[PDB]
């Protein structure tokens, strides 16, 4: 079996081997990556994404997200308050001022010591999830708004159309901006862009483990847990690594940075932070290796997680006993 200890894995493809994109992740699994849950991707030094980012300011973030901690430092939910739309140069600047620009720090693992000692006493303003691509059309290989759909994957493996539609999201992060415990919708795989600006921290628990992170998750969260079922698809848990390591749970972690792309596999739970005024794209994606992940999803049906029109068809034709119930908590 490879990478047997489910490290995290780190590629860097010639130009050659980066016009397949399938291909390429098929290679990765042949290695072992899935392990991990997450792998890093270094493109050819040939490849770029666009030309330059110097026309992006006047993208408009319109509904920004102020992020509230409540609990411990190592131990902490969020909840996104709303803010006042604004422009990507305005949110820039909000993320260099003096409240909310990274502070002096030595080295990644002095900032990260610093991040769990002191996130939960600030409120960042995450500009996430916002419909759009940065990838020039231009740009054929690894092109996020240009990969083969979840739909017709599924459509090829299993012979059933289904409506729905598979586009990228851009985010635009600050110091402490953080994104919860969690898999993707239907642990579904996910690749992140890294386009600009400072780096993203990630956390990583094997896939084969997963199941060891959602204990814990019920024992730290007692009330949420009893609200739900599967609590973590609501996206605002934190747990920190130190906690982590004080419960024996079987993680990785490593630093993204600018340039770089990130792949997250079924059914890897991730967490992390960005270190300062940074712009990602991700996208989820199929293969079909995730068609059994798919069927086995966990689901929350008690009405927070509300998410996209695209789900819905993947709920009805691969766990069709669950959609009843899962619709529900839609409306
Ligand atoms: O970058 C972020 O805030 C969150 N991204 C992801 O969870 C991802 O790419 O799967
Ligand atoms: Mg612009
Ligand atoms: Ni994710
Ligand atoms: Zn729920």
């Amino acid at each position: 079996a490879q990478n047997p200890n489910c490290n995290i894995m780190i590629f860097h493809p010639t130009k050659e081997e980066f016009n397949d994109f399938d291909k390429y992740i098929a290679y990765m699994e042949s290695q072992g990556a899935h392990r991990a849950g997450l792998a890093k991707i270094i493109p050819p030094k040939e490849w770029k994404a666009r030309e330059t980012y110097d026309n992006i300011s006047e993208i408009l973030i319109a509904t920004p997200l102020q992020q509230v901690a409540s609990g411990r430092a190592g131990v902490f939910t969020q909840y996104h308050k709303k803010k006042k739309a604004m422009t990507v140069g305005e949110y820039r600047h909000l993320a260099n001022s003096k409240k909310y620009q990274t502070p002096p720090h030595q080295n990644f693992e002095d900032l990260e010591r610093k991040y769990w000692k002191n996130r939960i006493y600030n409120s960042p303003i995450y500009g996430a999830d916002i419909s759009g691509s940065l990838f020039d059309e231009n740009t054929k290989q690894w092109n996020l708004g240009h990969l083969g759909t979840i739909q017709d994957l599924l459509e090829k493996e299993c012979g059933v159309v289904i409506e729905g539609v598979n586009t990228p999201y851009l985010y635009f992060g600050m110091w402490k901006t953080t994104f919860a415990w969690h898999t993707e919708d239907m642990d579904l795989y996910s690749i992140n862009y890294l386009h600009l600006g400072e780096p993203k921290t990630w956390y990583v628990v094997p896939p084969e483990h997963g199941q060891r992170l959602e204990r814990l998750a019920r024992e730290l969260f007692p009330g949420s847990s009893r609200g739900c079922g599967a609590f973590l698809r609501h996206k605002v848990a934190l747990i920190s690594p130190t906690v982590l390591k004080e419960n024996g749970i079987p993680f990785n972690r490593i630093t993204q940075e600018a340039g770089e792309f990130m792949v997250t596999f079924p059914y890897g739970y991730h967490a992390g932070f960005n270190h300062g005024f940074n712009c990602a794209e991700a996208i989820n994606f199929a293969t079909p290796r995730w068609i059994d992940y798919g069927k086995m999803a966990s689901q929350c049906s008690c009405g927070e997680a509300r998410v996209t029109f695209s789900m819905d068809a993947f709920v009805r034709i691969l766990q069709p006993e669950r959609y009843d119930l899962w619709k529900r908590g839609q409306d």
